[PDB]
């Protein structure tokens, strides 16, 4: 069915990857694919930090096509910093390539100790030019310019834990991951991948709230307010010290979330948000939700919410399209 589709590996229901190359001697990096970010994040050889020490790390000098640019870059995760510096060179994304300009990095010290604790090596992200550092056209614009493509998308099937794998594919929407009807909703700005959506969960409700489908972040977020409201009174706990809630799994009073719009209808059921932690408890849950605030009100649909709906990323007609995941592949 043509299009190019790069495998999604699950690690452990809390994130996915996959592999790309840079180099025209096909370096192998493993990466978050980030419809969150707009960058593509490499660490360098060059990075002698305890992070790096453990990653597969791209030397330029190895590369023929590599095009030095050294503009230098600098980035405030939480509390720390990431440096590195503009690098060009051949990045290969499943059956497609592009000489591409990434972020080669030097000091991953502000990104641990997340960075040590995964098995990624770098970030690529998927998001939109004006989320970038540097102002770099997307991969997949970049890939149509070039004629690569017939249509400047992406679609995200994820794979999801016990039961299947899944796909990024560039360039084209394909029957084997949907099924019933794909709905399109408008970007609200062409920096996420944001769209307006009434959210709705049992008797709170906000109209016209922003959400924004992010393959990076592995919760749905909402805003604290929100959240403080829809847990009362549901036989919820919030872990003591902990920024988690914890639930037993058949708990009947969870609620569903609902998000509406004039143009499609999505919900996401309990069995969906629900992380098993048989661990810590026989048939308790964690809830894979979290409090966060925004300078607008915005909800986060992450992982979760990707995992029950087929996405489409389409660069050309600024939107997104939804449909139910096929259950199995
Ligand atoms: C060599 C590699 C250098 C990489 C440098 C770098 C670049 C970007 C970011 C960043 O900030 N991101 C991207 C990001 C994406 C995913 C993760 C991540 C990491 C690990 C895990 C799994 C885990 O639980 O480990 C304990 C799950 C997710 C971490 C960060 C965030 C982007 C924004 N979203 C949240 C968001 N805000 C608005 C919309 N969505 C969260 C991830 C962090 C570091
Ligand atoms: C209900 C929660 C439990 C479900 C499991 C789970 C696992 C991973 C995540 C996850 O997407 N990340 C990546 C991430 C998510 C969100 C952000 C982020 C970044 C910035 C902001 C600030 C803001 O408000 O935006 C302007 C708010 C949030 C940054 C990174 C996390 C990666 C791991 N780190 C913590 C960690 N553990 C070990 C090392 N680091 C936290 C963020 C979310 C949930």
């Amino acid at each position: 069915s043509s299009n190019d589709n790069i495998e999604l590996v699950d690690f452990q229901n809390i994130m996915f990857y996959g592999d790309a190359e840079v180099g025209d001697n096909q370096q192998p990096f493993t990466f978050i694919l980030d419809t969150g970010s707009a960058n593509l994040w490499v660490p360098s050889v060059k990075c002698t930090t305890a992070g790096c020490l453990t990653k597969h790390l791209y030397d330029s000098s190895k590369s023929r096509t590599y095009e030095k640019d050294g503009t230098k870059v600098e980035m405030n995760y939480v509390s720390g910093t990431v440096s590195g510096f503009f690098s060009k060179d051949l990045v290969t994304v499943g059956n497609l390539s592009l000489p591409y300009k990434f972020i080669e990095v030097i000091d991953t010290n502000g990104f641990e100790p997340t960075y040590t604790a995964s098995t990624f090596d770098g970030i690529l992200g998927l998001g939109w030019k004006d989320l970038s550092i540097g102002s770099v056209d997307p991969i997949v614009v970049e890939l149509k310019n070039q004629n690569k493509i017939e249509n400047a998308l992406f679609t995200f099937y994820l794979p999801v834990h016990d039961k299947h794998t899944g796909f990024l594919t560039i360039g084209g929407i394909e029957e084997r991951f949907y099924e019933g009807p794909l709905t399109y909703e408008k970007l609200n700005h062409d920096l996420y991948w944001q769209i307006t959506l009434d959210a709705h969960v049992g008797n709170i409700m906000l109209e016209k709230a922003n959400c924004i489908v992010d393959s990076g972040t592995s919760a749905i977020t909402v805003p604290t307010d929100f959240l403080n409201k829809m847990l009362q009174n549901l036989d919820v706990i919030k872990v003591p010290f902990l920024p988690f809630y914890v639930t037993l799994c058949n708990n009947s009073k969870l609620p569903t979330f609902e998000f509406t719009s004039e143009n499609g209808k999505y919900t996401l059921e309990p069995e969906y948000y629900l992380q098993h932690i048989e661990d810590v408890g026989p048939g308790l849950c964690m809830l894979n939700i979290i409090g966060l605030d925004f300078p607008v009100p915005t909800f986060i649909l992450g992982d979760p919410f990707m995992r029950k709906y087929f996405t489409v990323f389409d660069y050309d007609n600024h939107s997104v399209g939804i449909a139910l995941a096929k259950k199995n592949l």
